[PDB]
């Protein structure tokens, strides 16, 4: 039996380009943890406390994102190598703006997750394609819920009256097309 | 043992300026109770009830704040005097006016503990000090609260669709940002 | 009513040294979660699993508190500024060696807020000194708990099975003298 | 509509080679089986109880991913070939060894269904990748969960004392890092 990277017994050696790939996509995922924060500030900032609430929970998603796939490497016997995280984008003009840049965010999570799949593809590392399905199917509905929040915002078309209604369905935790 | 001014058995003299200064504190408190009341009285003439219901409690909770410090003086074997209470303010042009004299008020009155706590540091009264300090935390949340609902009332910039939405989220009871 | 920093109604204005002093520390908790995270791999790659599992509760708890942070800034009507993050520490040549730097960081930490209280008194700054009153009481009681776990890894003296004992302890939740 | 070779209505013929595979790996599985009855055996000669009680389960569960095994094949309408089976290892110096050969067992069982998944790729047998990936998650976790185990043995290095605590935390299920 065979020692892995991390010291633990190894079940199958890991191609170093897809560690590093693994492991800049961790910090990909707590980089969208520390934007939904900013974000969730922002809203708070302008009384849109449902966004506020919504932006808060996704940050402690994301960031339980980034822990599952550290989980992943100490499964496969590798080392996690937790980066620098540079600091979030904290300025937008509009709520408008913020949920084009949220959305923006999901979906080059979603990209980072492709690229590691390709390269996992690429390596014939079935269990990282495996481990990463499920996740590619979350950043589907992800991404049709803040389509659907950014889809929304803007047929608000800047109103403050429907942006409130809107404000209070994040509130009542109506975030979704269900 | 030596009695207080009150007559009761007195633990620690109390400096007469610091004591002054509670009694007229109980009277920015109850003066704030009054305040409240009267702009409830102006939401309920414009059917703003979610308004009316919020600013009646607000009067009655402002009440119980100046009973407490009347308690805390029986506790501390100091005289009350319960003083002339003046006339409240009694008109506003619009909802957002009154909303920016009611976070004023807020304000005020943790300017009036601030002043108290200065001057029991300058009398090394701890029992005050370790009095006010809840208090003074009440104060954050209740300027954070009064912040977030004036702030939401000049988000609606005067609409009475937006006005109607957030009258019924305080009748609801959602009042802060949660 | 003046407008604060962030845009919010302004109870009261903030010294410029003290807002950087409150947005640096929110930085220092972010780095001890992200070091407990470190930590909990850490632990985990050696088996510890009720350490891993204790240190990945701390960095979720370190996060929170630093999100509370941010929250009084809001309240404050002050900006928020999330910095850049530096990477934590990551090797450690034993158990004995890891706890050592948790029980500095804690320790650190609270040197930190006594930093900002420091700050906050020298502007006679009372909310801000009640706002960090709990959470000096909580700081006490982490080192108390870090001291124990600490102590109680060194008395084991680097015997496994004293370290499997204690490790089964945590995963229990014993984590405190009690 | 078409008959398959073991008389069943034929969704889609399926390649020989991917067959054998299948049945190849039934064996694989059913190998794995009685190798774990051994080593429970062996754990029960040393009064090793919760390893023994463990392995005993392991032995049934390989078993019934045995027998999924053969449902699938009846699902395609193929033929099951249930082969010999070779005696299982029954010796080792030590529980460490012991488990040193239960993870390279678990990573050998990964490593034939990864055989079998890369058949299927070559075929497109788009149905046999699919059954075959919750398989692959399930191997992740217990390659982790063996890893777990082998580690911790070794951690106690030989020690009885320390044994015996892994060997009650067996007993109590306390089997993975959790
Ligand atoms: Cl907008
Ligand atoms: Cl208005
Ligand atoms: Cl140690
Ligand atoms: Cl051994
Ligand atoms: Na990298
Ligand atoms: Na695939
Ligand atoms: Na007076
Ligand atoms: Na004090
Ligand atoms: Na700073
Ligand atoms: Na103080
Ligand atoms: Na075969
Ligand atoms: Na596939």
């Amino acid at each position: 039996v065979a020692q892995g990277p991390n010291g633990r017994a190894l079940a199958e050696s890991m191609n170093p380009d897809l560690l590093s790939a693994i492991q800049q996509h961790i910090s990909i995922e707590r980089y969208a943890s520390v934007t939904y924060l900013a974000m969730s500030i922002w809203c708070a900032e302008r009384e849109l406390a449902g966004f506020y609430q919504f932006f808060d929970g996704e940050a402690k998603a994301e960031q339980s994102h980034a822990v599952h796939f550290t989980q992943y490497l100490i499964a496969r016997s590798q080392s996690n190598d937790l980066q620098t995280l540079d600091a979030p984008r904290q300025n937008w003009d509009s709520l408008a703006s913020l949920m084009a840049t949220a959305f923006q965010m999901e979906a080059d999570t979603t990209s980072s997750i492709q690229s590691v799949y390709a390269l996992a593809e690429r390596n014939s590392d079935t269990r990282t394609t495996v481990f990463l399905d499920p996740l590619i199917e979350a950043q589907i509905q992800s991404e049709d819920q803040f389509a659907y929040l950014l889809g929304r915002v803007k047929f608000a078309n800047g109103d403050p009256t429907a942006l409130l209604v809107i404000d209070n369905e994040l509130r009542a935790g109506q975030t979704q097309r269900g």
